[PDB]
């Protein structure tokens, strides 16, 4: 795997703007692997995502006034046959206690890969390992970046 993805400058359909309040997920939490995860109000993401690629991607987000990179997997309600998306957010190198119910504002600024056939425990920590690291790099462009000051995040 690349440890850096996507063009040198932001790109269409980036950046992705949206905001939603942060819910509980769906049972297993990722807090016992080590990498909590935060899943967004359902209404905000089931349009806005509807037709974009299921899969892991990267940019910033803001909770709690604090602005982080982040990653963002994108994928469906395990409950429902019906396509109903669903998104969970990790905050990068964050450091403080539980945000239910507080808004997060999103801002989606590329995409990392697709969802890979469950290979075992070990295996999905080390590539949510890997998407962190290649967040972290991709970011760290000039033109990603500079969103970590975007006026969505005043
Ligand atoms: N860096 C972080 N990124 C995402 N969520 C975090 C982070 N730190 C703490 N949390 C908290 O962890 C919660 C998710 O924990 P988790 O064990 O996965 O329960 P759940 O299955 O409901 O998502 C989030 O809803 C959030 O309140
Ligand atoms: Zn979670």
């Amino acid at each position: 795997r690349p440890e850096i993805v996507g063009p040198e400058k932001v790109q269409s359909p980036y950046p992705i703007r949206f905001e939603g309040k942060v819910v509980h997920g769906f049972g297993r939490g990722s807090k016992e692997l080590g990498i909590p995860t935060a899943n967004i109000s359902e209404d905000a993401i089931q349009e806005l995502l509807r037709y974009r690629d299921s899969g892991v991607y990267f940019g910033y987000a803001m909770v709690q006034k604090r602005v982080f990179p982040m990653v963002m997997s994108v994928g469906w309600n395990p409950y429902y046959k019906n396509k109903l998306r669903s998104a969970e957010v990790h905050l990068i190198e964050r450091q403080g206690e539980d945000f239910y119910e507080e808004i997060m504002r999103v801002i989606v600024l590329g995409y990392i890969r697709p969802e890979l056939n469950y290979a075992g425990l070990d295996k999905l920590i080390e590539d949510i390992h890997t998407d962190i690291r290649v967040a972290l790099n991709s970011m760290d462009r000039p033109s990603y970046s500079s969103y970590k000051k975007d006026p969505f995040f005043k």
